[PDB]
């Protein structure tokens, strides 16, 4: 009768807006549960062939599906009330063009509140098995350590962190809640991929996975909103030249492309970014999925709504020193 209790927070505003997605498709809005349940297929995806299948096979029999019922039980609970949305904040804090499609959102007043910085959360699995109850708490983990909750989570919302909790399963692993030091962040890393394999038992891959991932860091900042107000400088530049350059490539002067000294060349993989703490400051994090599916640049929709790619890395370590936590590559 396995039980692991946790409490998240809010490093940077949070945005649950699971209901705004049936009008809007452009408004995905993961859940704990829902990001949990990703970020285990990226732990296990580091061991299966390019074998989604045998994935899939793991995933639904400890996750449940329409055929199944799932063996580890998920209980989310907000501890903390939804405050009114501040629009003034977004010319003020420097995150005008990152968080764009919320202040627009706002404005329209289709949102009207969100879980600001500070937000707790109550997370509790329940299990009967103890090779379940030890995979849901490494998605867990990686959910907070690596990944984000909630609209626009790629660009810095929903960064969470935990303050208390009651993991046997942590503690069993050899595993922290909370990183005192970079270095600390890179053992966690190798001993979650480590680990992961065992529990499961026994060439890159087409989906995301955590062993193909380049994790980077920097700061600290002064405080969160001069980490977020970095990477909104520097997304700024990043999109001012997108522009200048898709107008070139999809409308300017016909031009015949030649194919890539290197094979895959121009395939540009997906970035991440938001907030770790580290040693009580705030840094800000980077992470790369680099996978062999392809991802196009060219989306019909505007292109402030495009994906941020990893050659976005550049308008961020060109501007002030990166520290590499995880180098798959
Ligand atoms: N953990 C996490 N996963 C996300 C986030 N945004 C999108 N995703 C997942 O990653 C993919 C990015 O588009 C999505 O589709 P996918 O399930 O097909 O991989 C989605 O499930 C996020 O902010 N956090």
């Amino acid at each position: 009768m396995f039980i692991e209790e946790f409490e998240i927070e809010s490093i940077t505003s949070t945005h649950l807006l699971e209901v705004l997605t049936r009008e809007y498709p452009e408004v995905r809005s993961p859940s704990i549960k829902g990001a949990m349940r990703w970020w285990f297929r990226a732990l296990a995806g580091s061991y299966f062939g390019d074998d989604a299948q045998k994935l899939k096979e793991i995933e639904n029999q400890v996750f449940g599906s329409t055929k199944e019922r799932s063996r580890v039980k998920i209980s989310v609970t907000p501890l903390s009330s939804p405050k009114r949305l501040n629009l003034k904040e977004f010319k003020d804090k420097n995150v005008g063009y990152i968080w764009f499609s919320i202040n627009l959102l706002g404005k329209r007043g289709t949102i009207t509140h969100y879980y600001p910085p500070g937000s707790r959360f109550r997370v509790v699995l329940e299990s009967p098995s103890e090779r379940v109850i030890k995979l849901a708490t490494l998605s867990l983990w990686a959910l907070v350590s690596l990944g984000s909750v909630g609209f626009r989570s790629r660009r810095g919302t929903g960064s969470m962190k935990i303050v208390r909790a009651s993991s046997e399963v942590l503690e069993d692993l050899g595993l922290t809640t909370e990183f005192n030091s970079i270095d600390e962040f890179k053992d966690s890393l190798k001993r979650v991929l480590d680990v992961t394999g065992e529990i499961l038992g026994v060439s890159l891959p087409s989906y995301a996975t955590l062993k193909f991932s380049d994790v980077e860091v920097f700061g600290p900042g002064k405080n969160t909103w001069e980490v977020l107000a970095q990477f909104n400088n520097s997304y700024k530049e990043y999109l001012r030249r997108r522009i200048k350059k898709y107008q070139r490539i999809i409308f300017g002067l016909p031009r015949f492309k030649l194919r890539g000294v290197r094979k895959d060349l121009r395939r540009a993989s997906p970035l991440w970014f938001g907030v770790v703490e580290i040693g009580g400051k705030p840094y800000g994090r980077i992470i790369k999925f680099f996978q062999s599916t392809f991802h196009p640049e060219v989306r019909s929709k505007h292109i402030v709504d495009w994906n941020v790619l990893s050659n976005f890395d550049w308008f961020i370590s060109s501007r002030l020193p990166v520290t590499k936590v995880w180098g798959g590559w």
